[PDB]
């Protein structure tokens, strides 16, 4: 589409080597990036560095956009390469005067940040009144109605790992391993390394 | 709070209504055609978990922008319920009218933008407590987060707050139940205190 190539045309590509820090929450925010190919892991952390995944991005998805529309904003999060990435990097300054060219690139940029919000409202909706344990069997539970779950012969199986399961929930890999076990002996999942069996 | 020229500009080509304290400004799950802009008074934005509770997303008030997550692709439905906590007054203008204010005049998109940078951050933060601070660390985040809020009072000791246990547990997400035994603590530990439909959060 003609307003990408033109956006991009504006735009200096990087490639950055995978586990980079592409963004350090706290720091002073002057550039705006858009992932061209590659993913990212965009991470909060609590006093002891402990973490939770607010979202993965991927190829097309706009980064760093939270502190464009106000002067001395500072990073809201960490965002760290998954995979190589190529980003294209445009500074703040350059890319407000693309949107008083043609406003339709800061369309595109809002339309992320609108998703964005009603994931994240979601996820707040879905966890805020559930201790560790309600969380992770919603969590188990949600993942095997996605279209990636797989059929089994005792029901649903789901590829996850207790430490992503602790990223998404915001607990210890120790809390889910011991939750694990519980939910095994109430007769609703089967654990197996890497994967997991919900009861149907 | 502050208007500017790009607002008022933006104003004139809305119609302003008046919602009584209670009334719907907009139901989940319907279609959006409509932007809304808060032009006095406040509202609450809610949602519900899976077992049918109602949650308070976030309180809005003068100078913030209501049902815009519909405006960028075709066919959206509102995310949340959104009602009037006080008497509001409310500025409208349709989708269609307003894609052609923006291309006037893009700096209204940036006001519009501005805001949604701004709940993306809130609500990232409060996704992050319910898992970082436990039920007592959130609901005391709670109390200094609506001792800001603009109809917070001044005190002696501190701000005063009004707010019910019950508006306490939906917008933390536990029960009016926790609520009260966190506020006895709370309370007890000389942080608060509680007198009636009325809170002080000591400074
Ligand atoms: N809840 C979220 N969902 C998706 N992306 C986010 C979320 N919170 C922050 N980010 C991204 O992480 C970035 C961190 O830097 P900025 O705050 O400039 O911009 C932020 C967004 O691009
Ligand atoms: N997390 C949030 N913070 C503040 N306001 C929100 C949030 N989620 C939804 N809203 C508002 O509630 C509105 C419901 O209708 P829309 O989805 O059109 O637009 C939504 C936003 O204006
Ligand atoms: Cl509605
Ligand atoms: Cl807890
Ligand atoms: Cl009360």
């Amino acid at each position: 589409d003609p307003t990408l190539e033109w956006f991009l045309s504006h735009c200096h590509i990087h490639k950055y080597p995978s586990k980079s820090t592409l963004i350090h929450q706290g720091e002073k925010a002057e550039t705006l990036y858009y992932i061209v190919k590659g993913s990212v892991a965009v991470l909060i952390k609590d006093e002891e560095g402990k973490e939770m995944i607010l979202s993965y991005l991927n190829q097309g998805d706009f980064i760093g956009e939270l502190g464009l529309f106000e002067e001395g904003q500072e990073r809201s999060a960490w965002v760290r390469a998954k995979t190589a990435c190529e980003v294209a990097e445009i500074s703040y300054k350059k890319f407000r005067q693309l949107i008083q060219v043609n406003p339709d690139i800061l369309m595109r940029l809002s339309s992320q940040m609108a998703n964005r919000l009603q994931i994240t409202s979601e996820k707040v909706g879905n966890l805020a009144f559930l201790d560790v344990t309600g969380r992770i069997a919603q969590t188990l539970l949600n993942l095997a109605k996605q279209p990636d779950a797989m059929t089994h012969p005792d029901g649903m199986q789901i590829k996850i790992t207790r430490q992503e399961i602790g990223q998404i929930v915001g607990c210890s890999r120790e809390t889910v391993g011991r939750i694990l076990k519980m939910l095994e002996d109430q007769n609703l999942i089967s654990a197996h390394g890497k994967t997991i069996v919900v009861y149907g």
